[PDB]
């Protein structure tokens, strides 16, 4: 009941998402227990902006570096954007996101190999960074849900 096994024994509980290849690019995969809601690398929910919050066009570039999602650059409303034309600067075009539909790719502790989600709650509180409670070894971890604490399920963050 509940969580689905997928990969080759990698089950990852219910409103639980995953990085996984599907063919010859990244999808994520997350498990609902009716079944794994897989949805390909797309943009994210873009909002608002000179595009009507339409989806982006990247890898666009924006003040000399290359931005291949949503960034914040220049934003001092806090949400994120994307540019909503191959060439930005081209078109001036772009549209807000939300949380730059962050995504870490956790993996050990309880979750195995997990797409961390943040924030992630972590003993009713709330929590958004690959936090070392319980922890004494350099090991950064986050929850693979909104409430790790709630599903009881950790896993390890990247190097950086
Ligand atoms: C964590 O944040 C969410 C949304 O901000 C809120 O509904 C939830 O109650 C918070 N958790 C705690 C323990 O305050």
């Amino acid at each position: 009941y509940g969580h689905c096994v997928t990969d080759s024994g990698v089950v990852y509980s219910v409103g639980m998402q995953w990085l996984k290849t599907q063919g010859n690019k990244q999808m994520l995969c997350t498990c609902l227990g009716n079944g794994v809601s897989c949805q390909e690398t797309a943009v994210t929910q873009t909002y608002g902006g000179n595009s009507n919050g339409e989806p982006c066009v990247l890898p666009f570039t924006y003040n000399g570096r290359t931005f291949y999602s949503c960034t914040t650059e220049g934003r001092q409303d806090g949400h994120l954007w994307c540019s909503t034309t191959s060439n930005y600067e081209q078109d001036q075009k772009y549209s807000f996101c939300t949380d730059h539909t962050v995504l870490v790719q956790t993996r050990g502790g309880n979750s195995n190999g997990a797409l961390c989600h943040f924030p992630f709650l972590y003993n009713n509180h709330n929590y958004t960074d690959c936090t070392s409670e319980g922890r004494r070894d350099n090991m950064k971890w986050c929850g693979t849900t909104q409430n790790y604490d709630a599903d009881q399920k950790f896993g390890f963050c990247p190097m950086a």
